[PDB]
Formats: structure tokens, sequence, C-alpha cells
């Protein structure tokens, strides 16, 4: 169980995530600054403006 946890793919870096956590996640929203993509363990009630998706699997968020 793990995931991507870089930003707007920088470099990667991936975390392992807490036992039990069987998703992943991959948020994009865009503002003042740029558009972003957030990488985490997962799966954020997503939200307002969104942008979500959530996999099951390891490396899965993408």
């Amino acid at each position: 169980r793990i995931c991507f946890n870089q930003h707007s793919s920088q470099p990667q870096t991936t975390k392992t995530c807490s036992p039990g956590e069987s998703s992943c996640y991959h948020k994009q929203w865009s503002d003042f600054r740029g558009t972003i993509i957030e990488r985490g363990c997962g799966c954020p009630t997503v939200k307002p403006g969104i942008k979500l998706s959530c996999c099951e699997s390891e490396v899965c968020n993408n």
C-alpha cells in the first residue's frame, strides 16, 4: 500500500501508506498561481472545484 505523493509531478515521491488503506488519490484544481495536482493515500470527499480520482492498487495515482 503505496501511493505517489509528489505535486504536479515534480520529482516522483511515493508514501507507504497506513495499514488498512487500500486507496490512492490524484486531485487537480487551479487558481491564481496555476493548475495543481496533489497526489496521496486515499480518497478525500473531494470537493467544490474539485478535481478527483481514486484507484486501488500500488503507484496507481499515476
